[PDB]
């Protein structure tokens, strides 16, 4: 089980999530969650505040080895400590990635429906994207299609959001032997290998020697224990020259990370398990029940069941809604998704649902959502 | 006056400034401030951390009208805050600034000693500094041969940090009429602004139309009100067509800052002028102590008098001592300062001393400094 503040409480965060929308309107939108903070980060934060840690970053910071030490008992994965470095936040990683790590103007490959921040990370870079279908599973002949036709990197989330999908041991093997045939990177977005609530996140880097030299990790525990304003991720490499061309890197690219954010990050990742666990319990039995009764009150609706994430992906192409989904439910339910056409042009008709929060909150934005779509226009 | 907290609880802050050296040794170097935190900065901090504020940004950010308010207010500039932008910290928005709004592949004039930080700046924007004497202040005709050289910008601190000075408003109108006959920028970094004891600092983007269209300005509470690792700077834009251009910029570029940083942020420039004012007479005090003792307690020792900012540059070249005369203190006196070397080649021989503390920790350091000196080899 889990804590949840009053609707009051949660509207006084003031963050991105509350703000958006009206007082009317449940916001089950952008990846911020809805538990009460998990005690010990909470704790960690208060701490320093109270002891006024708001200048630079210490000495000693012990984070990196709290990375390798979550990595290791989670996911068995034996991550070296003096390869894990602090960034501001995963896509700045990215950012960082593509940018020193793969060669200039080179495209990248971005499976589709994609995290939207990541056009944005093609604009920044100044990189075109190659496109492929991530839809029920990626396929490694569209990948190799891919480098054949110039890309010399591939980003992959996984977990895979916003399909909640877990990647296969032996597939990112291949993944990482095909790379390494075209002399390609692949960038591991992990940021929610945390959520897994059916099956096991397989650290890619870790699944060859081969895998080791390809791929560049990136993650932090913003969505996990919910600090992603607080400014602190990990870049985790796997090879001894990559760690050595990050640290002849200019300082002033790779700053950003935030000393409170240094803070809560290490107590999510030495103190946060249980609360994890338990959060991830919520969540499998918040997509157990959203999998079966939405199709039931909302005819139409089709969603793919999931293994990871807080994040729904609901096809809503086969109702006879006018326009954007999103936009009707957000008018005429008071439910507030995201619309799909910012995951690519074939997301149009679709909605990103965020599942992490109370199911008395899922409840009531189904039941606004049944109502509503039984008249629609 | 000014509150300060317990020896025990500044080291038990936990900043770089505690634990770069050993208990033992008083820490004078980096630019965080002794004082105990402004009672408002704190209360919003804490507050923002009790509603766990940890998520996105909130839309309806008042940061904007604040730093405009406190413009107006403290220097009589008219800031639009519609022009005026959120950004992770100064060097950042500097960083930005020269790769977006100069000229690929541009020199840039970086007056000496400067701010160390300055040449990581040069090496992530992969430009070449064009370095001018800046001691005992700016020669125009300096400037003017930098930019007949190729230069397209200049880096200005004003106040100018390590020398507490504050530029003359004539001088900066000029400044911008010789930079826009060139097709420069000027850049100008007003960290230290609200840290003036003796003078006026003058906004440089507000003396003129013409300096209007050549200025960008980039300012923080950061160091005044001592929350760097809180992560909030602000760019001032004085033109609509940088305004513009700065809008058309990736998110990606642009983001980074922190919730609480935010939040932290707009209660110093909202509530923060009291304890401002404050500091700033203590830091007069102090300056007026150091500059009549230090000379007469620790021979051969210089200092030029100054105005503004919390960072004393000592020259400590008519001292007989042997190498570094700021590793000589660290090991001797157990006082750390800044070596002047990190400020540029001709910084070697000087220190940096911070007096952004007690009184008390002053006297203690500078007898140390006294003995030590005495019998250096
Ligand atoms: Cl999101
Ligand atoms: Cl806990
Ligand atoms: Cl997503
Ligand atoms: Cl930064
Ligand atoms: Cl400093
Ligand atoms: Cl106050
Ligand atoms: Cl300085
Ligand atoms: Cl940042
Ligand atoms: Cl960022
Ligand atoms: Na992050
Ligand atoms: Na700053």
């Amino acid at each position: 089980g889990m804590q949840f503040p009053s609707i009051e409480d949660l509207r006084a965060r003031n963050t991105m999530k509350w703000t958006r929308y009206g007082q009317g309107v449940l916001p089950l939108w952008v990846a911020e969650s809805d538990f009460s903070t998990c005690p010990a980060v909470l704790q960690a934060i208060t701490d320093a505040v109270q002891r006024e840690a708001f200048g630079y970053q210490p000495d000693g910071s012990l984070l990196s080895q709290a990375t390798a030490e979550f990595y290791a008992d989670r996911y068995g994965y034996q991550a070296r400590p003096e390869w894990i470095f602090p960034i501001p936040d995963v896509v700045r990683g990215l950012y960082i990635a593509i940018d020193h790590f793969t060669p200039a103007q080179s495209k990248v490959i971005v499976p589709t429906p994609a995290y939207p921040p990541f056009f944005h990370l093609l604009s920044a870079t100044q990189r075109e994207g190659i496109f492929i279908d991530a839809t029920g599973g990626i396929n490694l002949h569209d990948v190799e299609k891919g480098f054949q036709a110039g890309a010399r990197s591939i980003l992959l989330c996984n977990p895979y959001n916003p399909l909640g999908m877990v990647f296969a041991p032996e597939w990112l093997n291949e993944l990482c032997d095909l790379a390494h045939r075209y002399d390609a990177r692949v960038l591991v977005d992990e940021i929610h290998a945390p959520l897994v609530f059916d099956g096991q996140h397989t650290v890619a880097a870790g699944v060859s020697d081969t895998a080791a030299s390809v791929c560049i990790t990136i993650t932090a525990p913003s969505k996990a224990w919910n600090i992603a304003g607080l400014k602190c991720a990990q870049i985790i490499f796997s090879n001894p020259s990559d760690a050595e061309h990050w640290q002849q890197l200019s300082p002033v690219i790779k700053d950003g990370a935030s000393t409170l954010g240094l803070i809560a990050a290490e107590a999510a990742y030495r103190y946060g398990t249980d609360f994890l666990n338990q959060e991830v319990a919520y969540l499998k039995n918040n997509h157990d029940f959203l999998l079966h009764e939405i199709p039931k009150r909302i005819p139409g609706a089709k969603i793919t069941p999931m293994q990871a994430t807080y994040l729904m992906w609901i096809d809503f192409r086969d109702t006879t809604i006018e326009g954007s989904p999103s936009e009707f439910f957000i008018e005429k339910a008071k439910v507030a998704m995201n619309d799909g056409a910012w995951f690519g042009e074939d997301g149009t008709g679709f909605c990103r649902l965020n599942f992490a929060t109370s199911r008395e909150v899922l409840e009531e934005a189904i039941d606004r959502m049944a109502k509503a779509v039984s008249h629609h226009t």
